[PDB]
DNA sequence: GTCAGGATACTCCTCAATCTACCGGAC
DNA sequence: GTCCGGTAGATTGAGGAGTATCCTGAC
């Protein structure tokens, strides 16, 4: 097949005849090219590249150019390869020695279609772009290293000051646009279409750039200009969904395909617009859109896959390739290799899914029979972006890591599983004998660093910074390893290296507090966010440095830090939550979703929803107004006066809240017998109208109960947030415990408490309830009497406890 | 014969969120 | 013998990014 691949090119017959003539010496010491490299040049570079590499072989290698055989093939195997090979020979000495470019950067420029043109254009414009527009050598090379690099370089030279000054486009965004093929066209299109897309279509400059920053930016932008109002008005898609499709490579093709297939996929195939857009918003969107359009029924009716599984497979780059591979290969992996269809889909639903699927098909027998891996381990490695690369690396490298360095197969698999597993595996092979000897790290510590996403980067960064962090700042090597042991370890390590002395000298944090923040997944993000927000939270909201660190030192620290700064005003001033309680929520992982969900339910919820949300999160007893006797009405007035609450709020059945006086509420609780009084020890009193006044069904989480007193007073309790003074009690936070403690504080000698819990009352209530009760008091605990138990030593019957 | 542009597929690195086990008193 | 409350380690999903191959049109 490779011979045909050459024969069908513009110089196919000539390249094959020339290659056979010169292969005798291309395989020699000067280059030592193998069969793939020899045909690769003939296929892509053609006859001129084949003759050029041979004829100039004595200058390309063994000369001050130091252009290795692999770099020669990379340059030769392009249209115009002969031209790039001569040009890199002429300019490489100058670009490196005079302009300071790394030989790898010059080769990266040479290894493109039109490499000669990019090489000469960089030689001319590099000092101009750097000195006139502030573009670093890395940015100019990034522009140059493309097909048509010359055109991207010249266009940036002309258009950067126009886009920056006329439209406010950041110079880095101009480079980002010119960082792919067609950079000239994307820049010109942005200049032409920004007035239209931002004014007529209502798109932001960031959205226009995001589209332009991909390959085919001109085509995606022009297509959005035409199709966005059609997709929005005819099919009910939001501008964000149209841009999201356009913001992937090949956006034009996905946009037109959605317009054509969306009404068919929804009406005939039963897919939602969100599923179609999700498929469309990728590279090769149109391919997989049409692929499901035709394979969806087949995979469902013949292969037994659900629409959700097929859409999931289609939602990754190259979705068509994973879809077609599953079509033909699923019955082989599940029958010849015995894999569960869910495992094959799990592999298929990845970037490069076709490659992981085909690799398992051919490689699973080797990893299991030769290297001793289980099918679950091989699938686990396969089900990741780049799974093919990790699988091949394990096959060849595992016995070297195990036999030469003493690692277990499980440690190799653990490294292999993560995205970039190939890179972490090779990096451990190189650095493991250095890290464990030059710095004295334990091999388990190096593996712990390696077994993370981006492990290669953390391994190299520890090798560089470990002897500096432990000396310039005095950190313990264990602290550096701990920082390195999370995804993105390089980023946390570099941030600590530069930022620790600032957080200590300016913000007053200890090195241990800086490490505690750094040792997370979002380490760099939490570290930099604390630097900016700590004095703002402390001065604006009265937080201590310890509270800011407590929020930062978790997963999602940046998100919790900003959310607390954002939501504290409304959470405390409007909803009556204590700032410490908002911090307590933020101190947990996922702090922001928790506070946003609390905000949403407290803002748009009904009186019943706000009562449950506030009581479960804040903690307070609730007194129901159904009993309107003078004795209980006076109890409420007396309890309030003793506390002097700062705010009083009335909550209407529809969820709206008004600021009220105490006198108004005291009248309402007497007249309104469909209401509940919430007495927050923080100094916040609510009156809720229009609630259920009952116990919701037990849903397997925080539950409810009611305490009924002799005089008819009914006190509602929730489980969960208990009394800090009794933390050491294993019944703390239970309805029976809150009832017994309520009776103690209120000198109640008799009460009965009812709760809904279909799993039974836990055994801890059987002795601790009497302890919490004051001497002489009796509490009757009544189960729902609709279930027995879900554990041992549970109470399914009414029991009385006396203090 | 090179060169510019577009579409498509694959691989590597960071960041949150969520999801399970641990781990702790005290009748 | 939780309806509790951290703690560290383990998936699960999503987005930005650098790397790679292929085709088509115009000279
Ligand atoms: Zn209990």
């Amino acid at each position: 097949e490779a011979i045909v691949g050459v024969g069908k090119q513009w110089s196919g017959a000539r390249a094959l005849e020339a290659l056979l003539t010169v292969a005798g010496e291309l395989r020699g010491p000067p280059l030592q090219l193998d069969t793939g490299q020899l045909l690769k040049i003939a296929k892509r570079g053609g006859v001129t590249a084949v003759e050029a590499v041979h004829a100039w072989r004595n200058a390309l290698t063994g000369a001050p150019l130091n252009l290795t055989p692999e770099q020669v093939v990379a340059i030769a195997s392009h249209d115009g390869g002969k031209q790039a090979l001569e040009t890199v020979q002429r300019l490489l000495p100058v670009l490196c020695q005079a302009h300071g470019l790394t030989p790898e950067q010059v080769v990266a420029i040479a290894s493109n279609i039109g490499g000669k043109q990019a090489l000469e254009t960089v030689q001319r414009l590099l000092p101009v772009l750097c000195q006139a527009h502030g573009l670093t050598p890395e940015q100019v090379v990034a522009i140059a290293s493309n097909n048509g690099g010359k055109q991207a370089l010249e266009t940036v030279q002309r258009l950067l000051p126009v886009l920056c000054q006329a439209h406010g486009l950041t110079p880095e965004q101009v480079v980002a646009i010119a960082s792919n093929n067609g950079g000239k066209q994307a820049l010109e299109t942005v200049q032409r279409l920004l007035p239209v897309l931002c004014q007529a279509h209502g798109l932001t400059p960031e959205q226009v750039v995001a589209i332009a920053s991909n390959i085919g930016g001109k085509q995606a932008l022009e297509t959005v200009q035409r199709l966005l109002p059609v997709l929005c008005q005819a099919h009910g898609l939001t501008p964000e969904q149209v841009v999201a499709i356009a913001s992937n490579g090949g956006g034009k093709q996905a946009l037109e395909t959605v317009q054509r297939l969306l009404p068919v996929l929804c009406q005939a195939h039963g897919l939602t617009p969100e599923q179609v857009v999700a498929i469309a918003s990728n590279i090769g969107g149109k391919q997989a859109l049409e692929t499901v359009q035709r394979l969806l029924p087949v995979l469902c009716q013949a292969h037994g896959l659900t629409p959700e599984q097929v859409v999931a497979i289609a939602s990754h780059d190259g979705g068509k390739q994973a879809l077609e591979t599953v079509q033909r290969l699923l019955p082989v992996l599940c029958q010849a290799h015995g894999l569960t269809p869910e495992q094959v889909v799990a592999i298929a639903s990845n970037g490069g899914g076709k490659q992981a699927l085909e690799t398992v098909q051919r490689l699973l027998p080797v990893l299991c029979q030769a290297h001793g891996l289980t099918p679950e381990q091989v699938v686990a490695i396969a089900s990741h972006d780049g799974g093919k690369q990790a699988l091949e690396t394990v096959q060849r490298l595992l016995p070297v890591l195990c036999q030469a360095h003493g690692l277990t197969p499980e440690q190799v698999v653990a490294i292999a599983s993560h995205d970039g597993g190939k890179q972490a595996l090779e990096t451990v092979q190189r650095l493991l004998p250095v890290l464990c000897q030059a710095h004295g790290l334990t091999p388990e510590q190096v593996v712990a660093i390696a077994s993370n996403g981006g492990g290669k980067q953390a391994l190299e960064t520890v090798q560089r910074l470990l002897p500096v962090l432990c000396q310039a700042h005095g950190l313990t090597p264990e602290q550096v390893v701990a920082i390195a042991s999370h995804d993105g370890g390089k980023q946390a390590l570099e941030t600590v290296q530069r930022l620790l002395p600032v957080l200590c000298q300016a913000h007053g944090l200890t090195p241990e507090q800086v490490v505690a923040i750094a040792s997370n997944i979002g380490g760099k993000q939490a570290l930099e966010t604390v630097q900016r927000l700590l004095p703002v939270l402390c001065q604006a909201h009265g937080l201590t440095p310890e509270q800011v660190v407590a929020i930062a030192s978790n997963i999602g620290g940046k998100q919790a830090l900003e959310t607390v700064q954002r939501l504290l005003p409304v959470l405390c001033q409007a909803h009556g939550l204590t700032p410490e309680q908002v911090v307590a929520i933020a101190s947990n992982g996922g702090g922001r979703p928790a506070l946003e969900a609390l905000h949403a339910v407290l803002t748009d919820g009904s009186a019943q929803e706000r009562l449950r949300a506030l009581q479960e999160v804040a903690g307070f007893p609730v007194i129901y107004t159904e009993n309107i006797d003078e004795k209980t009405l006076e109890t409420i007035e007396k309890l309030i006066k003793k506390e002097a609450p700062g705010k009083y709020r009335l909550v209407r059945p529809d969820g709206s809240v008004e600021e009220v006086s105490l006198e108004e509420l005291l009248e309402r609780i007497k007249e309104n017998n469909s209401a509940a009084i919430a007495l927050g020890p923080s100094g916040n009193v609510w009156l809720f109208e229009g609630i259920d006044h009952s116990l919701p069904e037990y849903d397997g989480t925080t539950t409810h109960g009611v305490l009924v007193l002799d005089d008819g007073t009914q006190i509602g309790f929730t489980s969960g947030n208990g009394d800090p003074r009794y933390t050491n009690y294993r019944n703390n936070g239970h309805v029976a415990q809150k009832s017994a403690l309520y009776m103690r504080e209120n000198n109640i000698s008799n009460a009965t408490v009812y709760h809904n819990n279909t799993n039974g009352t836990c055994g801890y209530c059987n002795t601790m309830t009497a302890t919490f009760l004051p001497e002489g008091a009796t509490l009757t605990v009544v189960p729902p009497e609709n279930a027995v138990a879900n554990n041992s030593r549970a109470i399914d019957y009414v029991k009385t406890y006396t203090g």
